[PDB]
């Protein structure tokens, strides 16, 4: 009985007017009542408290007196000092209070029955703003915000903890205009707080369920809702609440059903017992897989659950997270001691480990009791090389097992390259969520891939398709040639802030990575960066330097780098040591070259790249696979990437953040265009690249038509033209209609400008807006910096952009109309783009 349905029957309108908010609320209440949600009238905190007393007393089979209830309220349920985070902690972890009565007996008082869900009492109330609140055992856990049919859901979200304090217990938010319904977690954290994280409910085929009637009839089925709240909502060690998306739940629950059905049939340790999940890169594989293992421990018939990852994919939050379930057993090292120690932990089913360690252990160990136990394996995006050996030993040793795997880049026959196919190893595909689905849902970002062809001397070298010549090409004469490195480094320095959206004043923006071909490349780059930055530091006292850092150790798959720095040669070792010394100096930290020091350097670095304490990370093969950095928008690539490695590296930029991050920038100094198309194609079909790859500069300036949606889009020059024709201003106002039309138009302007900030052509056009009128030192400087010859420099002067001041006036008027709107249904303001500018 899956809560993400294989088949659902699109319901019928009554009807029975569906236009207004109270109409939506009427049908919502009626439908929920048909679904077994008792409706009650609660006008106060007092009445809520009373109702809760009733439900909890019934649920726990106990009766408080007024003194005991008051004490229970003040010290556990209703603590005045409690915030939202404390209530979430109470729902997810601390949901049992061991209470001392007046007669001095001790009893466990549950807020929720998680063992038997349906014993829980669900109820509904309405607003005491049109809202409908779902109470579980009296506690409000769900909030449905209702808006009129006309109201744009993104603006509705844009609009909408203290008192009444019981509403701190809120876990799940849902907001509907009746055409569309979107759910999102309740939290105080602000980094997941944008519209991009709101979610549509769906089926196993990931077909969306937009409207309120069907959302209600599916997501709001008591069994579905309660399972989403209790079993499908992850609370991490940073006290962040993440509600899972339908594809994550579908995959997870299908894995659970698979394990159980395979156990009932006593059919195990063969491909048909387990399964694989194809979840496109960035879709949340680590979150879901770890969650699945944790749920798999809840099966009584299972003795042990292995959750296994690749040390290559480790980073700060993830290690912090694994530490509590498997103390000091998860790291870069080869040591199996922590693994075999956790393996002996009494009354404990979960073991997190790295594939390296599991393989080492399975190599060294023979008679381990676990081999004979009923075991579940969950593999999270493991590289092929280690995985094969691990599989050989796994097959030979564990006698009763169900193994599962998550990947965003499966192994088909056509990419086999010496290894076994994913299907051969894991058997059936239990669920799929592909790249095109993810991009359709906006849960993942597109790529803008561009070869920067600025360098004629090195061009034929950068276009080389032959594998052997490329290997031979790494030296000071060809790829590592001082001028090439200097030109690239100068480009990256010059265009960094532009790429990363640091350009407009006071803007926070993003950061970037530089992926390179080898250790010598990394060294050359770091050195050149320091040199050029010191020179620019001389040239100007107003220069504001970037913070560069690097990490690497020793070696279309991306080559793994061990955490043992001893394997490095002396030159690299000394350069890394020097780099860590400098890093230590600036950041006031102590990390050393030794195993532990380098391990903690890796950790601290991951952390500082995630929060933008470091502006550009110069890496070779590290952090190119699993690294999670939503604020990283740009990857610079001097390296040969193909297929799964290509997709995995590029995906470092694919994390959604908000309206500011439109897509990830991939700026390459070697021609990757063909490899990009091949890679995207392998993992999709011949049309996949059109959905994945962003369109051209010319298309965004002059207009085009999107294939997937079918909609026509302006047309930034068209937008600007309409701004000047229709709104010379202030007289182009004052009526309401003109205000509205202007808000819509300028909205388009802001979205288009924001998009075009990532194109060198537009950056150049904008750049040209200071320049000349007498001394052409800055003219030739403009030509050299933007690599623009005279033939272009002539035409760029012909293209009229609107004056900076006119833009400022537009922006301030836009903001004014917004503030006024606070004190119009179709209209959506760009809050996110505004708040930066
Ligand atoms: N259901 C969700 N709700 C909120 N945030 C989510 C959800 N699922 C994933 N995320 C966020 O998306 C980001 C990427 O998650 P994650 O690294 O698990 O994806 P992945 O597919 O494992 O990535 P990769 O393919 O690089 O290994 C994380 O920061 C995570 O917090
Ligand atoms: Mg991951």
């Amino acid at each position: 009985n899956f809560i993400v349905l294989d088949k659902y029957i699109k319901a019928e309108p009554t009807g029975d007017s569906y236009q207004s908010e109270s109409d939506l609320e009427r049908e919502l209440i009626q439908d929920l009542r048909n679904q077994g949600y008792e409706f009650i009238s609660v006008k106060s905190q007092s009445a809520m408290l009373a109702n809760v007393r009733e439900q909890l007393q019934n649920l726990n089979g106990v009766v408080f007196n007024d003194s005991e209830w008051r004490r229970f309220t003040e010290q556990y349920l209703d603590n005045p000092s409690d915030g939202i985070l404390d209530k979430t902690r109470k729902i997810h972890i601390d949901y049992i209070c061991d209470f001392i009565f007046d007669d001095e007996r001790l009893e466990n008082i549950y807020l929720i029955d998680k063992k038997n869900l349906m014993r829980n009492k669900v109820q509904i109330i309405q607003q005491f703003r049109y809202d409908v609140t779902i109470l579980v055992n009296g506690l409000p856990l769900v909030q449905i915000e209702l808006k009129k049919r006309g109201v744009a859901i993104r603006e509705a979200f844009n609009q909408i903890n203290s008192e009444n304090s019981l509403f701190k217990y809120l876990q799940l938010f849902v907001i509907s205009n009746g055409t569309d319904t979107r759910y999102f977690a309740n939290t105080t954290k602000r980094d997941r707080n944008s519209f991009d994280f709101t979610m549509n409910w769906a089926k196993s085929d990931n077909t969306l369920i937009k409207d309120l009637k069907d959302f209600t009839a599916t997501c709001f089925q008591k069994h579905t809702l309660l399972n989403v709240l209790v079993n499908y909502s992850v609370f991490d060690s940073s006290q962040t609440l993440l509600v899972m998306r339908p594809y994550q739940i579908a995959a997870t629950e299908r894995i659970l059903w698979k394990i159980k059905s395979s156990f009932t049939a006593k059919n195990w340790s063969k491909p048909e017992s387990g399964g694989y999940i194809w979840h496109t890169t960035g879709s949340g594989k680590t979150l879901t897989s770890f969650k699945a293992a944790r749920l798999a421990t809840e099966l009584d018939f299972i003795d042990k659950v292995f959750f296994v990852v690749d040390r290559k994919d480790l980073d700060y939050q993830t290690m912090k997270e694994y530490q509590r379930f498997s103390p000091d057993s998860v790291n870069g090292s080869e040591n199996t001691a922590g693994l075999k120690r956790n393996l002996d932990k009494d009354d404990n089913k979960i073991i997190v480990t790295t594939i390296q360690k599991l393989n080492n252990l399975m190599k060294a160990e023979s008679d381990l009791p676990v081999y004979n136990q009923q075991v579940v394996f969950i593999f999270d995006e493991c590289h092929r090389s280690q995985f094969g050996e691990a599989q050989k030993n796994l097959k030979k040793k564990f006698k009763r097992y169900y193994q599962f795997g998550f990947t965003g880049t499966p192994i088909f026959p056509e990419n086999a390259l010496g290894s076994e196919t994913t299907a051969s190893v894991f058997g059936r595909e239990l669920h799929s969520y592909v790249i095109t689905d993810a991009i359709r849902d906006e849960k993942v970002l597109k790529f803008k891939v561009d070869y920067n062809d600025v360098r004629p001397q090195f061009k034929s070298l950068e276009t080389e398709t032959d594998e052997k010549k490329l290997s031979a090409a790494e030296n000071q004469q060809a790829f590592l040639h001082p001028m090439r490195i200097q030109e690239i480094t100068q480009y990256i320095l010059n265009n960094f802030r532009q790429k990363t959206h640091r350009t407009f004043p006071g803007s926070k923006g993003f950061n970037a990575m530089l992926a390179v071909s080898s250790v010598d490349a990394a060294k050359a780059y770091y050195a050149t960066f320091k040199r050029l930055q010191e020179e620019a530091a001389n040239k100007s006292a107003t220069y504001k330097p970037l913070r560069i850092a690097t990490i690497f150790s020793f070696a279309g798959e991306i080559s793994d780098e061990t955490f043992d720095t001893s394997a490095m040669d002396s030159s690299a070792k000394e350069f890394l040591d020097a780099a860590i010394r400098e890093y230590n100096s600036h950041f006031k930290t102590n990390f050393s070259t030794d195993s532990n020091g380098f391990q903690n350097y890796y950790r601290d670095l991951a952390q500082r790249v995630k929060n933008q304490d470091i502006d550009l990370l110069i890496v070779v093969g590290m952090f190119l696979t699993g690294f999670d950095a939503p604020t990283l928008n740009t990857l610079f690539v001097d390296k040969n990437l193909r297929y799964h490695g290509l997709m995995q590296a590029f995906s470092r930029t694919n994390r959604i953040y908000d309206a500011t991050k439109t897509f990830g920038n991939i700026v390459t100094f070697r021609d990757l265009e063909r490899s990009t198309i091949d890679a995207i194609t392998l993992f999709g079909d011949k049309n996949t690249k059109n959905v994945v790859l962003e369109k051209s500069y010319t298309e965004y300036m002059e207009g085009f038509t999107d294939a997937a949606t079918g909609e026509a889009k302006r047309g930034f020059m068209t937008v600007v033209s309409e701004l000047e024709q229709r709104f010379p201003d202030p007289t182009s106002i004052e009526s309401e209609k003109e205000k509205k039309d202007f808000v819509k138009l300028f909205g388009e302007y802001l979205r288009a400008e924001n998009i075009l900030q990532n194109y060198d052509e537009f950056a150049t056009l904008k750049a040209l807006q200071q320049i000349d009128l007498s001394d052409p030192v800055a003219v030739e400087k403009f030509k050299a910096e933007h690599y623009v010859d005279d033939e272009k420099f002539a035409e760029l002067q012909t293209i009229r952009l609107p004056a900076d001041r006119k833009i400022q006036d537009y922006r301030s008027a836009y903001n004014d109309i917004r503030d006024w709107q606070r004190r119009w249904d179709d209209v959506v303001f760009e809050v996110d783009l505004l708040k930066s500018q």
